[PDB]
């Protein structure tokens, strides 16, 4: 099934639970500007190859649009549009002065050399310069793009811009040497930890000494486990990856597991732990569960088998709506996917603020501001959850769409 249709259906289901005019819904069902450009680069053999680049700006009622750039061979305009629509609600739920945006290039970056990658980044900037800017559209790292590409892109934008303004703020996720921000490596995990702490506070559970299980041991999963163990004082008992998983009731040390992963290539056969698979790992009796891996892991097949009191969807939509209803029926508290992992876009917003102001913060200041933003967003969503007696995901959609609708009404875009 197409992704943009999925996003529009999600938006309509959200609008079912809130009072929104028909014209506003029709406005929100369409991206406000879609730009498709040709991105020509000259390769190492001397030939010129043309790639397809996208830049979708779904809505900018609340402010300049925000969103990453994907370099995937399976990129489509539908995927970019759906992700921009998703980014609108993501930045709206955590109360940022941002709209929704998304870019992408249909390219296999594995077959490109470093020089070709730099040429691709610079050519993409030259192609989409007319629709981006510090106050118009702020790109960011995404799938198969990294801070190196972000720095190349910022340099090209500054060259075109003739240094007439804050060219550092045109793009986020930059290296620290050029307008980069601290706390950009642990943003998602720190936001997830703050949301988990707030959820435990709401449920009355003290996390000191409790159990956590994490699926997926990449950046997000590893940092989530590490921050949970240190800040929340919890007992990490299970941490699986792409290959297999391990279990130890007394507690695992995420640093040692990461070292083992680096050495042997996986978290399999970890000493002192029992090797298990992802599916049973999802069903251990643990206080909180943090799926930080491939989407759609909790379905109707295993929804009733979840024994976790809190499920923090660190990954992008790892739970299906049927599993959502089943989990809610069990009383299991769910943190919606675009609320749990909203720390990354919040820290990107902080980086943009630092670049715009010309003044840069420390790690402690970024951490405290992230704490404030995530706590306030979670409490807003939870209060909507209780007041409307609807699902947590539905409450997050209600909050985001209500904010965007209010901004649209204030500008006079929609009269009703
Ligand atoms: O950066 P990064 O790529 O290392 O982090 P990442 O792209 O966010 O990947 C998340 C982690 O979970 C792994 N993973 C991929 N599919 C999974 C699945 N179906 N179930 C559980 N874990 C899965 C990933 O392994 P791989 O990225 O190696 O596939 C990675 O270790
Ligand atoms: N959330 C997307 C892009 C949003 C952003 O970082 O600005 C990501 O995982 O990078």
């Amino acid at each position: 099934i197409d992704p943009f249709e999925m996003a529009v259906k999600q938006l309509e289901r959200a609008a079912q639970y809130m009072d929104i005019s028909e014209e506003a819904l029709e406005w929100l069902k369409k991206p406000m500007r879609i730009v498709e450009v040709s991105v020509p680069i000259e390769m190492d053999d001397g030939s010129v190859k043309v790639f397809t680049g996208f830049r979708v700006q779904h809505n900018w009622a609340r402010g300049p649009t925000k969103g990453g750039i994907r370099w995937h061979p399976a990129e489509t305009l539908s995927t970019v549009k759906a992700l921009a629509t998703w980014m609108t609600w993501k930045v709206a739920v955590v109360d940022l002065p941002y709209g929704g945006g998304k870019g992408g290039i249909i390219v296999n970056p594995k077959e490109l050399s470093e020089r070709e990658q730099e040429r691709l980044a610079r050519a993409y900037i030259r192609a989409v310069y007319d629709v981006i800017g510090p106050w118009t559209d702020i790109p960011a790292p995404d799938v198969y793009t990294n801070p190196k590409i972000m720095g190349w892109m910022m340099d090209e934008y500054e060259t075109i811009m003739r240094r007439k303004g804050p060219a550092f703020g045109v793009i986020t996720g930059k290296p620290l040497s050029i307008g980069g921000s601290l706390g950009r490596g642990t943003a998602t995990a720190q936001g997830a930890i703050f949301t988990i702490r707030e959820a435990a506070k709401a449920l009355g559970i003290d996390l000191k000494g409790k159990k956590i299980a994490v699926q997926g041991y990449g950046n997000a999963g590893y940092y989530t486990a590490k921050l949970a163990k240190e800040q929340l004082g919890m007992t990490v008992v299970a941490v699986s990856d792409s290959r297999g998983g391990i279990y130890n009731p007394d507690g695992l040390d995420p640093d040692e597991v990461l070292k083992w992963k680096r050495e042997h290539g996986s978290v399999k056969d970890f000493p002192g732990a029992t090797n298990i698979t992802n599916e049973e790992l999802l069903e251990l009796e643990v206080d909180v569960l943090a799926p930080a891996a491939i989407e759609e892991v909790i379905t109707e097949k295993n929804a009733d088998n979840i024994k976790a009191k809190i499920v923090a969807e660190v990954a992008n939509g790892p739970v299906t709506p049927e599993a959502d209803d089943i989990l809610r029926e069990k009383g299991i508290l769910q943190i919606p996917d675009f609320l749990c992992n909203a720390g990354g876009v919040t820290v990107s917003y902080f980086e943009w603020v630092q670049n715009i102001n010309g003044y840069y913060w420390t790690e402690e200041e970024v951490r405290e501001k992230l704490d404030k933003k995530m706590t306030k967003a979670f409490w807003e969503v939870y209060n909507t959850h209780k007041d409307k007696n609807i699902h947590m995901r539905d409450a997050a959609y209600v909050v985001a769409v209500s904010r965007v609708y209010q901004a649209m009404k204030d500008r006079g875009w929609v009269k009703k």
